[PDB]
């Protein structure tokens, strides 16, 4: 159908809103019928035929435009359809659009609002909104010109305009709709799912069944999006109506009369929309100060005596109580303006009694007046009123309408009649003269008849029975109210029914002006309309004592604040039913924070006043406690009412009004604020002692303690005991306080105070409004104090913006409380720049960081300034003098620092006290954040080493959900950046929703904060003192999450964990045996830290200049570098094994080593002649000690010259070939430095000079010479000569290649190619399999260059010399000059000073490429010097150890650290390198070293042989045994190397990587894991035959026996004889293994196997990767086998993921399967499915130890054919 063209079933507008859906009715109305569809979806919907058209054009006017609309021909719905309608639009203000639709010919009813008056002016300019009117069918659309977004759209449905039916539908930009009342929505946000709400004032209980209540409010707010952009709509119409929400999203107003008079209000935030609305309808009244106290009331006190007893009881309990209410009891025969002469005799005396105790009296007054006035018994109110003719009349307009209420037959005053107001005033005056009351409570002002219409009933008119009736209760407009044809001054009851309460409140406000002189009073009303808040407060009606009503109280209160009636609350402890102690207690707790706080009970229920529950009840104690807190904060509350009254702010506020940037705050309705500063979190559930609460993104302080909470922008479970409610102060605000008393009268004479809650930038602001609190128009007559407080830079400024009032009580501020500060000291108070004599006494709690400045008196009404200076603790002290020499008080005062000789060790003597840089221009983007940093203190910065940089930029980038980068650099000048490429995402994916972190840039001092979203833990905090960015001195510090830090190397440490007791460690490559506090071969600026909850993160600083790190016990970490920029990468975790996978993804994953390189290796410096290496080979085979690689040191080279062959090793080439034929492999050593003193042809140097590959001076062009190993030709070398003498007499001059350069790369590769294939003689060709590149620091035996010496000392001995070795010899010690020049690939020139630590890294990749070219296979590189991203192409060995006992444990620590650094192939020299090995030590070391990934026995020259065959038979047996274990496990070990290469897993893992929950594992460094499954527990001590090992919580099987040991989380003593190493397998894992042999070549041709360790559940899992083990890129080119295996339900299944290597032509045989933990029951049978072939294997089950051994060698089963193995246990 074409008329029925509706895009979306959700955009259907119901055409039958009255009766049930029937095709008969729809066909009659002309609406399309479509019953197919979902629930609540309307089958009947209007067609395009319905509506109006604009005939002509938009005639313009002075205020806007006018348009004539005629009715599109269509069937009438309810009849009397107006045909000609006029539209008038008025651009009243830049943010307020008004339009009105009315009849063109006839005049209709319009609301006579007292405040809103007709607009006389011209159109405003410029406007923030655009109005576009569609001509056919007619529609109006308001558009936000700023972002071109439609806010109001009336096109979704037709305009309907009949006499007794008007309709308009509006499409909305979002579903965030708040407002529309008065009903119980049970939630602040509005459910847009086909819900309809009636609006018609009515006396009924707030049951919660969606019924019309006592008031009529048509305003709603809509929040467009997270920018804060918002708008509001208000309809000025007093007729009965209903509002229909639709999941379009869309709202629709359906009314029974009047005109459509709309206002659209725009604002940048929700609060601005509310302010716009309240400025239009009228600003709220300022209440008297006493009305903010607590109020007590009860329906039936029966007698005055009972009332008096309640008063006395509560007074005696000392409960904060100020106002006592009186219900209709006092009134005799419930008649107004009268009191009971007997039961309530003495009522006047009660009023006086209250006043003498500083308490108040509020009396109730009803609108209905009785008619029983006879000459015998006169009733004055009635007689005087009848004389004035001020009653509501019957339709005849003359006869008073008679209704029935409390007094019985009654008449109703017409408050819209001016004469009525005069009568009303007089009545109050006479009664006030009898009883001296203080305020008025008006009730049943809906109006409310106990009968329907009148005592005579209602006429049959279209007013009493209209054609359309909203979904009102009962269904009759005259039910429990007056007849709709009754006549008043403003019109008929049909039009003014919703205005009765409004009109009465106006009249009462007038009466008060006369009765009470210059004394604003209090009018509490029930019935309300828009604009009532200017005159009265409101209470939410007759609730019941249930847990639902408790919950519903909060959204009700929040909506009324929108409507401009801030003085509002519900009845505490319920009005109907009986309350329980818990409900009344939990209600008194939250009720203490209602704007209007009153306990009100009904008739015939248990007394519920707090003192009723007993003088020492928990309820009374709790009530007294929180009511005292309310009284302390009344100055703060009163000022909030001032801002509502003056500007239109809310008092009790929803979270979304402050924290709209987040979407988690757009639904909260169980938590609220007082103004912007105080968050209230109640318990609203029966029996609960915990709440789920959302904490928004701010600093929050616990009100009761003052301590900061750690929660931010997250949900929490809060522990709230029966007598506690959640209260928190927001940082950045100042709160005025006043010492509390039992009444407001006694409290306003007590001293004042301030609470200062500081924020992230250590700043706060506040206001105090002060006045008499009783007089009227104080603000209008400008008779009041207004203060403005502000804190910044440890200075408070009080400042009086208006002072025309003087307080008679001589009040003073006596205390100042500061939250989130360091200890304040030297407090100076001055008034108007005039010193005030005072002795401020400060008291600081160190843990909560809370201070109380007392002994001060700030006279209210005068300007002042209080300044303080702060004390720094000894743990937060940052060294201001890290220079090598010059430490003195004179040198500190100059730098601008403080000097204190701390007796405590470690604590610095000269510390920092001020900041050098300021922050500005902070901008947060979707995928980043930036800021400008500018030097403030030029002089002090200059005193610090080097020249200061002035302008800096901070850039933060959100690369991924778990990774981010932040960088600080000079935007004006290029400074050196490390040329090591990293792998970052090209397009940022740090989407706000997915990302694991948040960033915050702070000020005073400057700093960056990074926080983990899930737990709210801060993982990086830089707001410490010391940030410096000089040219050659950059410093920055961070606060560590916990005391656990692992990483930073390469430097020997006593442990895996780092000691943070004032320790400084340098980093700059040097040829120095690893030692304590000694810079070594590699520089890795990376750490991983554990948070206290066991979450983990990692941080990389990408910098290559010389540097150091200091560990303060704050915990704090400081970095100091000698150049470059600051470039940080952070990995968010969340587990210790995912930070390594994240790190290696960024730097590059480890290299895959050749299978043969996992065998055992032999090396020895001092090989005399070739025939010796031959002898070793033969002897090794004889004793059957398995080995795979034989190394050759500089001995094979002539005079230690590279690319030469010594005459002593003439047969070497032949030997290499013979060994290789038997499956052995050979690695050769190469040094980088090339000799320049050769007399005979030396191609390397000659061609190097021609290709210019050597490092030369900046411009001079001379080669920087040095002295390493190469010797001089034609001299005799005497070993006796001291080393110093040899370096000076025998060592030659050498040149160092620049490996960054393209020419150098070509020369180097060609030289290695000629080494493999000798061009001069093929007989001299050396067929190597890998390369060992050593002395690549670079390293020299002469500091700087050869003598004369170096040139530029500025670089050699820099301004700041990091804490390295020989700290007085400078950077050039044992290395090149720092001025040497190098050339990057792109041609740019750099200094050795910047790239020194990247020299080994620069050589590594070229070497790797050439080896893979000459050999045609994978190859292996081993490098001494390493830098982040070196593990991508090479392994590393832990350098020159010594044969000593402490060196065994140091090796374990070293290999765990290099795994974190992403270098998986690593190991130490077995049996030591220096000194001579000892039998026991060399034996114990052989056992340990059998489990290093790089397992090599290496010794120095002139030392006892350490080779397995250099000892006796006892050793040969120990060595052979352990090495056979190694060769057995190689398939498992090789699979581990594969996963690391492909996923970034670790091979030698720590225990905390697998068991992070056990905190015992956080300090273990004497045991380790290979992969997840294999635990190694060595003996590391002399003469020890037992080892104490900790077994984490799991199933641990002994490797040798296969028996499970019961040690789950316990220590145990393991037997460890000299010939044994303790090994254990973790249950739940499957290990592939293979039979051992002399070399891998032979072993790869034997049977495979699978040890299966079942867990407690009886499940196990494992992997196998298999390839050739030699070819390049086997995985990238897809020639490999990869499979995952699983064991469960007594069966094992193989899941080949990829197979292109294992075939029938190339089989991998499987022969043995051992299952551990199968249980004690005998095993009936075992079956193997070989590609559809069942095989019965040989088997044996020893139920003593529970191990099934399955043999299948005869089965001839290849792995590719295996599918599954099943075993059935005996029933
Ligand atoms: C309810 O409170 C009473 C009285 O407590 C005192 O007053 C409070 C307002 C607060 O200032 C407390 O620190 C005071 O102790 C508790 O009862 C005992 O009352 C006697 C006499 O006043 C007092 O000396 C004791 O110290 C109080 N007992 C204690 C502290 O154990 C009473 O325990 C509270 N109610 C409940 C249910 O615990
Ligand atoms: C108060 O109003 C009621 C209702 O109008 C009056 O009661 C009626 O009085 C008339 C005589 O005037 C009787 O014929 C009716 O039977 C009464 N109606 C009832 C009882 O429903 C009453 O007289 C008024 N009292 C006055 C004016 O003093
Ligand atoms: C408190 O301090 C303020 C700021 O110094 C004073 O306010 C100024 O008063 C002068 C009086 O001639 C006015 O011209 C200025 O407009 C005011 N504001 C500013 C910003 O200068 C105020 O007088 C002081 N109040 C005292 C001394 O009680
Ligand atoms: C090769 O080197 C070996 C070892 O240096 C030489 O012979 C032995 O040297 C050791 C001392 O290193 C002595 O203890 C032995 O007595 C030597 N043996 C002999 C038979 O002299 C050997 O001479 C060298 N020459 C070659 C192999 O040409
Ligand atoms: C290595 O140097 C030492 C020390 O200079 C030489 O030893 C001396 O040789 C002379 C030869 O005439 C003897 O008179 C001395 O007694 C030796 N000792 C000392 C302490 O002077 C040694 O000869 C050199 N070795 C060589 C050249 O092979
Ligand atoms: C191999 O040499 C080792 C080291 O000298 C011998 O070990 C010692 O043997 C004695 C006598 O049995 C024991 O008292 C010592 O405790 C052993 N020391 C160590 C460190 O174990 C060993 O006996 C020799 N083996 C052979 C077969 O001679
Ligand atoms: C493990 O070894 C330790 C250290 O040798 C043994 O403890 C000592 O045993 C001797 C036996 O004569 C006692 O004299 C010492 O007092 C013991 N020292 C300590 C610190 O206890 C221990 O008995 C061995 N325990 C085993 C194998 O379970
Ligand atoms: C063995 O490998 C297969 C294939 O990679 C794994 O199965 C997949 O598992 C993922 C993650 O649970 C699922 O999304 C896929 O649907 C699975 N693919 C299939 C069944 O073809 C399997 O989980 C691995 N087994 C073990 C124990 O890791
Ligand atoms: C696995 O099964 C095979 C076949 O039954 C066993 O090998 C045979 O062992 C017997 C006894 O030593 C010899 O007579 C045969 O010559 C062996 N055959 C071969 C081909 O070597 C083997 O011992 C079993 N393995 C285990 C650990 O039980
Ligand atoms: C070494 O092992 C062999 C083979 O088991 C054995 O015969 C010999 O006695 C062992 N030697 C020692 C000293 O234990």
């Amino acid at each position: 159908s074409a008329e029925c063209a509706v895009a979306n079933e959700l955009e259907r507008i119901n055409c039958i809103p009255d009766q049930s859906p029937t095709k008969a009715t729809c066909d009659q109305r002309g609406c399309c019928w479509k019953p197919q569809g979902a629930i609540s979806v309307p089958w009947c919907y209007y067609s395009t035929n319905h509506g109006y058209q604009v005939e002509g054009d938009l005639v313009n006017t002075n205020a806007g435009f006018t348009a004539q609309l005629k009715r599109l021909p269509s069937p009438s719905l309810f009849g009397n359809d107006i045909n000609n309608v006029l539209l008038r639009a008025e651009y009243q203000t830049a943010t307020r659009f008004h339009f009105k639709l009315t009849d063109q010919n006839q005049d209709r009813y319009e609301v006579p609002h007292e405040h809103v008056q007709p607009f006389q002016g011209n159109a405003a300019s410029p406007l923030t909104y655009e109005v576009m009117v569609s001509k056919q069918p007619f529609s109006i659309k308001v558009i936000r010109t700023s972002n071109s977004r439609v806010l109001f759209d009336s096109s979704i449905g037709p305009l309907l305009f009949a006499d007794q039916f008007l309709q308009l539908s509006i499409r909305l930009p979002s579903a965030n709709v708040y407002g529309l009342g008065e009903h119980v929505h049970q939630q602040y946000r509005h459910d847009m799912n086909w819900k309809t709400w009636p609006i018609f004032a009515r006396d009924t209980v707030p049951n919660g069944d969606g019924n019309n209540l006592y008031g009529a409010q048509t305003f709603f707010l809509c929040l467009e999006d997270a920018s804060g952009l918002s708008f509001g709509v208000f309809l000025m119409n007093s007729n009965a109506m209903e509002v229909a929400l639709q999941p379009a999203p869309a709202v629709t107003y359906r009314t029974t009369g009047g005109i459509l008079d709309f206002y659209v209000l725009l604002g940048n935030t929700p609060e601005q929309v509310v302010q716009e609305y309240l400025q239009l309808i009228g600003l709220p009244a300022l209440p008297p100060y006493w009305a903010l106290g607590f109020h007590l009331s009860r329906y039936d006190y029966e007698t005055l005596d009972n009332m008096r007893e309640v008063v006395e009881r509560n007074r005696a309990a000392q409960l904060p109580y100020d106002v006592q209410h009186a219900d209709i009891d006092y009134m005799d025969k419930r008649r107004d303006f009268t009191y009971n002469p007997v039961d309530f005799k003495g009522f006047p005396e009660l009023a006086q009694d209250l006043h003498n105790n500083g308490q108040k009296l509020v009396i109730i007054v009803d609108p209905a007046i009785s008619n029983d006035s006879s000459p015998s018994s006169p009733y004055g109110p009635y007689d005087r009123g009848s004389d004035a003719k001020i009653w509501v009349n019957d339709p005849d307009g003359v006869t008073p309408l008679i209704g029935e209420v409390w007094p019985g037959k009654t008449v109703f005053p017409d408050y819209t009649n001016p004469k009525c107001t005069t009568w009303w005033e007089n009545e109050f005056k006479l009664f006030h003269n009898q009883v001296d009351f203080d305020g008025i409570w008006i009730d049943m002002n809906e109006v409310a008849n106990f009968v329907d219409g009148s005592v005579s009933g209602c006429s049959t008119s279209n007013l009493n029975y209209p054609p359309f009736t909203p979904r009102i209760l009962d269904g009759y407009l005259f039910s429990k109210t007056l007849c709709m044809d009754a006549v008043q001054h403003w019109g008929k009851q049909y039009d003014v029914h919703n205005l009765y309460g409004y009109s009465m409140a106006i009249a009462t406000a007038e009466a008060v002006k006369t009765v009470f002189s210059n004394k604003r009073s209090f009018i509490l009303t029930r019935s309300t309309f828009a604009g009532s808040g200017k005159f009265a407060a409101h209470w939410l009606g007759d609730n019941a004592a249930t847990w639902d009503d408790l919950r519903w109280s909060i959204p009700g209160m929040l909506e009324f604040n929108l409507f401009g009636i801030p003085m509002v609350g519900s009845d505490i402890c319920g009005f109907l039913l009986d309350t329980s102690e818990e409900l009344c207690r939990r209600w008194m707790q939250v009720g203490a924070f209602y704007p209007f706080s009153r306990n009100h009970n009904g008739q015939g229920y248990k007394v519920q006043d707090p003192a009723s529950f007993g003088a020492d009840s928990l309820l009374l104690n709790s009530s007294r406690h929180y009511l005292s807190i309310r009284y302390t904060l009344l100055p703060y509350l009163y000022t909030l009412f001032y801002h509502a009254h003056s500007r239109g702010d809310t008092v009790a506020r929803p979270l979304l009004h402050e924290f709209y940037e987040d979407s988690n705050t757009w639904d909260v309705y169980q938590q609220f604020l007082w103004g912007p500063g105080l968050l209230i979190t109640p318990v609203l559930d029966e029996g609960a002692e915990k709440v789920t609460a959302y904490v928004p993104d701010a600093v929050w302080y616990d009100y009761e303690t003052g301590g900061r909470v750690t929660w931010r922008k997250q949900k929490v479970e809060m522990e709230l005991p029966g007598d506690k409610i959640g209260l928190h102060l927001r940082g950045g605000y100042i709160f005025p306080t006043q010492q509390p008393a039992t009444t407001t009268v006694a409290s306003r004479q007590n001293p004042l105070g301030l609470i200062i809650a500081l924020d992230d930038n250590k700043e706060a602001k506040g206001e105090l409004f002060w006045d008499d609190g009783e007089a009227k128009d104080t603000v209008a007559n400008k008779v009041y104090l207004l203060y403005e407080f502000s804190v910044t830079q440890n200075r408070l400024d009080v400042k009086i913006l208006q002072s025309t009032y003087t307080d008679p009580n001589n009040l003073v501020f006596k205390e100042i409380k500061i939250l989130g500060t360091q200890e304040p000291s030297n407090v100076i108070v001055k008034q108007n720049d005039i010193p005030v004599q005072v002795s401020p006494n400060v008291a600081y709690d160190s843990n909560l960081q809370v201070a109380l400045i007392t002994e001060i008196e700030l006279e209210l009404g005068k300007n002042y300034t209080v300044e303080w200076d702060v004390k720094i603790r000894d743990e937060e002290k940052i060294d201001c003098y890290p220079d090598e020499t010059g430490a003195s008080e004179g040198n500190c005062v100059a730098r601008g620092c403080a000097w204190e000789a701390s007796t405590s060790p470690g604590v610095p003597h000269c510390y920092f006290v001020d900041e050098l840089y300021s922050v500005s221009d902070v901008q947060y983007d979707s995928f980043g954040a930036t800021a400008a940093i500018s030097l403030k203190s030029s002089l002090y910065a200059s005193a610090l080493p080097s020249v200061p940089v002035n302008s800096l930029r901070l850039s933060v980038t959100y690369h991924k959900e778990n990774m981010l980068q932040f960088k600080i650099y000079d935007p004006s000048n290029n400074r050196y950046e490390v040329p090591v490429p990293l792998n970052v995402p090209r397009v940022p994916s740090g989407t706000s929703e997915s990302r694991l972190y948040d960033v915050l840039i702070k000020k005073n001092p400057f700093g960056i904060e990074i926080r983990r979203k899930s737990t709210g833990t801060v993982i990086w905090d830089s707001q410490l003192l010391g940030f410096t960015f000089n040219d050659m001195f950059i410093q920055i510090s961070t606060r560590l999450p916990s005391q656990y830090l692992y990483g930073f190397g390469e430097t020997e440490h006593t442990a895996f964990r780092r000691n943070l007791n004032w320790h400084t460690w340098g980093m700059f490559s040097r040829d120095q045996p690893p030692g304590y506090k000694m810079n070594s071969y590699g520089v890795h600026p990376y750490y991983m830290a554990l948070e206290e909850d066991g979450n983990a993160h990692g941080v990389l600083l990408l910098n290559s200049n010389a540097m150091d790190v200091t560990f303060q016990p704050l915990p704090a970490l400081t970095y100091r570098t000698t150049g470059g920029i600051l470039d940080f990468y952070v990995l968010l975790g969340p587990t210790p094994e995912l930070v390594t996978q994240q790190y290696t993804e960024l730097i590059g994953r480890p290299v895959m080593v050749p299978y043969w390189s996992l065998g055992f290796q032999l090396c020895r410096y001092g090989y005399e002649n070739d025939s010796e290496i031959a002898s070793l080979y033969e002897d090794m085979v004889a004793a059957q000690i398995p080995y795979d690689v034989q190394y050759s040191d500089i001995d094979y080279m002539e005079r230690q010259l590279d690319f030469t062959l010594s005459p002593k090793f003439d047969g070497f080439p032949a030997l290499i070939n013979r060994m290789k034929a038997n499956g052995m492999r050979v690695i050769l050593i190469l040094d980088p430095a090339i000799s320049g003193n050769e007399t005979k042809p030396y191609p390397p140097f000659t061609r190097g000079v021609e290709d210019d590959v050597f490092i030369k001076y900046p411009n001079d062009g001379s080669i920087v010479w040095g002295k390493v190993w190469p010797d001089f030709p034609d001299i005799f070398v005497n070993s006796s000569l001291d080393w110093d003498s040899q370096v000076e007499q025998y060592r030659a001059y050498v040149a160092f290649p620049d490996f960054f350069r393209n020419s150098t790369i070509t020369w180097w590769k060609r030289e290695l190619r000629e080494l493999y294939t000798n061009p001069q003689d093929p007989e001299k060709s050396l067929k190597f399999d890998g390369m060992w590149i050593d002395m690549n620091e670079p390293s020299s035996f002469v500091n700087g260059a050869v003598s004369p010496g170096c040139r530029d000392s500025s670089l050699n001995h820099p301004p700041y010399m990091p804490y390295l070795e020989s700290r007085n010899s400078g950077l050039s010690s044992k290395t090149l000059c720092m001025e040497g020049e190098q050339i990057l690939p792109d041609g740019s020139r750099v200094r050795h000073y910047d790239v020194h630590s990247l020299y080994g890294w620069s050589q590594t990749r070229p070497t790797y490429e050439v080896v893979q070219e000459v050999t045609g296979e994978r190859g292996i590189i081993i490098s001494r010097s390493t830098y982040p991203s070196s593990g991508r192409w090479s392994g590393h060995w832990l350098g020159d150890n010594t044969a000593a006992w402490d060196q065994l444990r140091k090796s374990i620590i070293g290999m765990m650290e290099f795994s974190l650094f992403g270098i998986s192939y690593t190991g130490a020299d077995i049996c030591g390198f220096f000194q001579d090995a000892e039998f026991e030590m060399c034996a114990r070391w052989m056992q340990l070293g059998a489990f290093y990934p790089f397992s090599r026995n290496h010794n120095s020259i002139g030392t006892r042989r350490q080779d397995p065959v250099s000892w006796n038979d006892t050793f040969v047996n120990i060595s052979r045994s352990v090495l056979e274990t190694r060769y057995t496990l190689l398939p498992y070990l090789y699979t581990l190397m594969h996963m690391a290469h492909t996923e970034g897993s670790t091979v030698v893992r720590a225990l905390l990587h697998e068991f992070v929950s056990d905190r015992v594992t956080w300090d273990l460094d004497s045991q380790f894991l290979l992969g997840p499954a294999f635990l190694v527990s060595p003996v590391l001590e002399p003469n020890a035959r037992n080892v104490t090992a900790y077994f984490p919580r799991a199933r641990w099987y002994d490797y040798y026996t296969g028996v499970d040991i019961n040690a789950r989380g316990e220590w145990r003593d393991l037997s460890a004889p000299l010939d044994h190493i303790n090994l254990h397998i973790r249950g739940g894992y499957i290990l592939p293994w293979q039979e051992p042999a002399q070399n891998t070549y032979f072993s790869r041709q034997k049977f495979m196997g699978f040890k299966v360790a079942l867990d407690d559940d009886g499940t196990a899992e494992g992997w196998l990767f298999w390839d050739d083990g030699q070819s390049i890129d086997t995985y990238e080119q897809g020639l490999y086998y990869l499979a995952n295996f699983s064991v469960s339900q007594n069966t094992m299944q193989s899941h080949v993921i990829f197979n292109k290597y294992i075939s029938d032509a190339n089989p991998l045989k499987l022969g043995y399967i051992e299952i551990w933990g199968v249980g004690s029951a005998p095993i009936s049978s075992v079956s193997i499915s070989a590609s559809g072939e069942v095989i019965t294997p040989i088997f044996i089950h020893d139920s003593a130890t529970q191990v099934l051994n399955i043999n299948v060698t005869n089965g001839n089963l290849s792995l590719h054919n295996f599918s599954s193995l099943t075993w059935t246990s005996a029933p």
